[PDB]
């Protein structure tokens, strides 16, 4: 009875990892994520130069989830690269590194220099496609030319296995169009569904005011709010992309939540809001809880039920 | 103190109404809503010809909301017109008739016939833009060129003030694009944000099965999952649409949920999932609660705080 996985030519103690941006920005966060019992970790999405991100308050959590416009605060690509190559203990867990450049050019520059470290050290690229593109156009994944463009360019630049990180979609034509694009590109070996549910609005009834400062209080949503949306996307992409791995992310608080992800077709399972709110000690609970469920049903390995969600007659 | 208002040359006792879909398909349903305390009511979206809809189960509710792929079951537009025409008691409350034909032609056919009654009776048109096409192309609203056609054509054929049911958007550029489309049309006197959050997927851990039968489990989401998304859209369209009313829909379970909708700029506030789950008694509760919040804060009229959410700094 176990949680172990082998994929992307790496061995994982379990399927649990943090979500990009959560408890991963600093050498402290990273070391801590490593000391945790997560199966893997991923580094805060990075740009070429260091960033301050947006004004505070910019994250707020609630019984039902969280809202954010961090604005991509991060220590700059050089820091995350030195971490991959010099600092991270790969004997503990695989490292993923997440890049979120503000243009296609910026993203090519980084992967060119990552590629040698990716080859030698084994760190794995999660390209963040829910990244802003020219103001007045939709974020990259909502713009299927920009996405085709970004992936040709990065593929050529990097020439190695890597995954992408997708925003949620809500039409079938959007699921159909998005997977066909990703299918064109044989080096995209995993797909992470999903990023935050874009541009929600949280209002406080007592103060009659928005709760985050940037973007008139408009921001990305996660947590309990988004689980169904996250499970739909995972299962949609798992069905449409059989030569690729889907990584599940969206409202995981419990073993059960992760079990549903895995049932939908998830291979790795990421925690954002819940992790942010509960702390790295969440990972041992999640493991135990999933394992208790597997036991109740006599499941002995993840593969016994991944993607095995049933439909109705 | 009371929550009376005047919109679109009609008086409402309060700002509450069902959402299209809920408690409004049969003549029983409509007599029921008319006998409720709702300020108004809206008919199940209809097509030219009666529809059986999708295989059951096609709707499910859980503590955090609901999922549906009804597939547009309705008695057919001839029945709803007769109800508008000979049966509804206008002394009791305003009626709204919702319309969701499969083609722009199907919609042009219904509205021409609806205009003489709208003039004669005062019934209000809510065109549903979450309708087919196709498959192979996104719903009308997620497709800004079709939306402009549909509006052109209906605007030409109806020629009276009418309103529009909008799916949720998740990106600023879409909010901008969407709004500029609806602003083209001086006849679109009101917007209803939002319709269900498209294509979520609820899975049941015990049976390891999806919960609605249509579309391999995939269907629209309502309830407590969708409130901030509904509030992002009410607010977003209130700012961009200064000559239109905004109607709020999504995640209303309480006076506080309605209050938040009004703050974002809502004039009418709609209830679907809660109404489905609690019954029309909900309107007296919701009234009391909102009225209590108002009394506590020192507000006398809806106009005092509509659209008045505070941003930070
Ligand atoms: C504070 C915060 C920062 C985030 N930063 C990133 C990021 O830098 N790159 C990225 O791809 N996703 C980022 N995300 C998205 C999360 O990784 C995840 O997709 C989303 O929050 C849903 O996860 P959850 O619902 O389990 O919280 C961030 C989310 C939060 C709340
Ligand atoms: C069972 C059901 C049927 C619905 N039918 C329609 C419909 O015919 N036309 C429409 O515009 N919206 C329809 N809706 C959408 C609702 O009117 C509303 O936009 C959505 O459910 C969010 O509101 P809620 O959170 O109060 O449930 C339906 C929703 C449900 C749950
Ligand atoms: C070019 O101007 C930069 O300003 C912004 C504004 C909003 C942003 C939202 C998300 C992000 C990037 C990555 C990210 C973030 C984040 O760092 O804000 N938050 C998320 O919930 N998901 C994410 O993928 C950058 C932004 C930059
Ligand atoms: C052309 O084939 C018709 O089959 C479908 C399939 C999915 C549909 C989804 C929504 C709807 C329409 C109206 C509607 C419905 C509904 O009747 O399913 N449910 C909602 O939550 N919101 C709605 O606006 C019709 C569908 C018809």
């Amino acid at each position: 009875m176990c949680l172990k996985l082998n994929l992307l030519d790496h061995v994982f103690a379990n399927p649990f990892m943090n979500a990009a941006g959560v408890l991963c920005s600093t050498e402290e966060d990273l070391r801590c994520m490593t000391a945790s019992s997560s199966g893997a970790l991923v580094s805060k999405s990075c740009t070429s130069a260091p960033r301050d991100g947006n004004p505070e308050p910019r994250y707020m959590a609630f019984p039902l989830g969280s809202i954010n416009s961090m604005g991509l605060p991060n220590l700059g690509f050089d820091f995350y690269l030195k971490y991959a190559s010099d600092l991270h203990d790969y004997s503990k867990k695989p490292l993923f590194l997440s890049i979120s450049g503000l243009s296609v050019e910026e993203n090519v520059a980084m992967v060119r220099r990552l590629a040698p470290v990716a080859q030698e050290k084994g760190v794995l690229l999660e390209l963040n496609l829910s990244c802003p593109n020219v103001p007045g156009k939709p974020q990259v994944a909502y713009d299927f030319e920009a996405m085709r463009t970004y992936l040709q360019q990065v593929s050529l630049a990097y020439g190695l296995p890597f995954g992408v990180k997708m925003p949620p979609y809500f039409d079938i034509a959007h699921f159909d169009t998005a997977a066909a694009v990703l299918n064109e590109f044989p080096l995209v070996k995993f797909v992470t569904c999903v990023n935050s549910v874009g541009n929600g609005l949280v209002i406080d009834a007592e103060s009659e005011s928005v709760v985050i400062k940037p973007k008139q209080g408009f921001g990305g949503l996660g947590g309990k709010y988004i689980l169904p949306t996250a499970l739909a996307n995972v299962n949609a992409f798992y069905r449409r992309c059989p030569d690729k791995l889907v990584f599940g992310c969206g409202g995981v608080y419990s073993g059960e939540d992760a079990f549903l992800h895995i049932l939908a077709g998830a291979s790795m399972v990421q925690v954002g809001t819940a992790l942010q709110e509960e702390g790295p000690g969440i990972f041992t609970r999640l493991e135990d809880e999933l394992l208790e469920i597997m036991a109740r049903k006599g499941y002995r390995t993840l593969e016994e039920f991944r993607g095995r969600v049933k439909t109705i007659e």
